[PDB]
């Protein structure tokens, strides 16, 4: 396991159509370091409470916005697989990738995220 975040980030988000869709967690891998190696086979797990969430990968210059629903949710932990991300992204090659974020879908009380990690698979 590789920990990308633990703590408690809250994000509020009532509706699309406004100016800001905020992240409960996000990183910009062109600038910020991360131990997670996207060329290996991986899963991303997020511990959370509240609104349903999506995982986003985005590349600003191909206009790519891969947006993924959890593979499953048990015990307040969401799981996202490489295979899912790839399918949404168009490809399993992530060179050029600009943006990874965990975002809530529209709701009244928002979402709280306590942990974000990645796991390597065989
Ligand atoms: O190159 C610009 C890029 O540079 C960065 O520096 C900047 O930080 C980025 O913000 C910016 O990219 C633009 O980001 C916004 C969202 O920005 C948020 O996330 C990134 C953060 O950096 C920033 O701080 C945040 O505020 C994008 O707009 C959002 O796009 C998504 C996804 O949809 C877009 O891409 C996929 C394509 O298929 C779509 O056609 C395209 O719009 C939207 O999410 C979708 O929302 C709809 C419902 O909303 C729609 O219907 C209702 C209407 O009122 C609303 O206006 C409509 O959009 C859902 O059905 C989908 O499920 C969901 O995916 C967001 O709504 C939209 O705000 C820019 O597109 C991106 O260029």
């Amino acid at each position: 396991e590789i920990i990308l975040f633990s703590g408690s980030n809250h994000a509020d988000f009532k509706a699309w159509g406004g100016d800001d869709w905020p992240s409960a967690f996000e990183i910009s891998p062109k600038y910020e370091p991360m131990k997670l190696d996207l060329n290996k086979n991986f899963e991303i797990k997020v511990d959370y409470n509240g609104a349903d969430i999506v995982l986003i990968f985005a590349r600003w210059d191909k206009d790519i916005w891969a947006q993924i629903s959890p593979y499953y949710v048990v015990d307040g932990t969401a799981v996202f697989t490489k295979e899912q991300i790839a399918k949404a992204y168009g490809s399993d090659d992530f060179s050029g990738l600009d943006y990874i974020a965990v975002k809530p879908l529209p709701s009244e009380e928002g979402v709280t995220v306590t942990k974000v990690s990645g796991i390597y698979t065989n």
